[PDB]
């Protein structure tokens, strides 16, 4: 999504969005109904209800954002940023890590 220079929004935005695009392909292929993304499948909105008030305010917007920033944080070059997620959410991290996958390309 990517503005401006790296006042960090560019980079951390682009990968947030990227997580959301992973949720997109995952929802097209997996799940079943209208509900557009793989978010809020598996174990009905559990992970988001608890942990989706802790990672940040974006972790508490739509669940599709909670997942997207969870993706960001999961891979953070600042590895401590990742441990903020596991520490504060010892199941959301594991969720994106369950969905460790291989969408695209490159």
């Amino acid at each position: 999504g990517s503005k401006g220079v790296e006042l960090r929004n560019d980079s951390e935005g682009f990968i947030h969005e990227f997580g959301h695009a992973v949720d997109d392909y995952a929802g097209y292929l997996l799940d079943k109904n209208q509900s557009d993304l793989v978010t809020n499948s598996k174990k009905f909105i559990d992970i988001f209800k608890e942990e989706g008030s802790n990672l940040t305010s974006y972790g508490r917007t739509n669940e599709a954002e909670f997942f997207a920033e969870a993706f960001r944080l999961m891979h953070s070059t600042d590895h401590a940023e990742r441990l903020k997620v596991q520490k504060n959410a010892p199941k959301t991290f594991q969720f994106i890590n369950d969905q460790i996958k291989f969408i695209i390309n490159s």
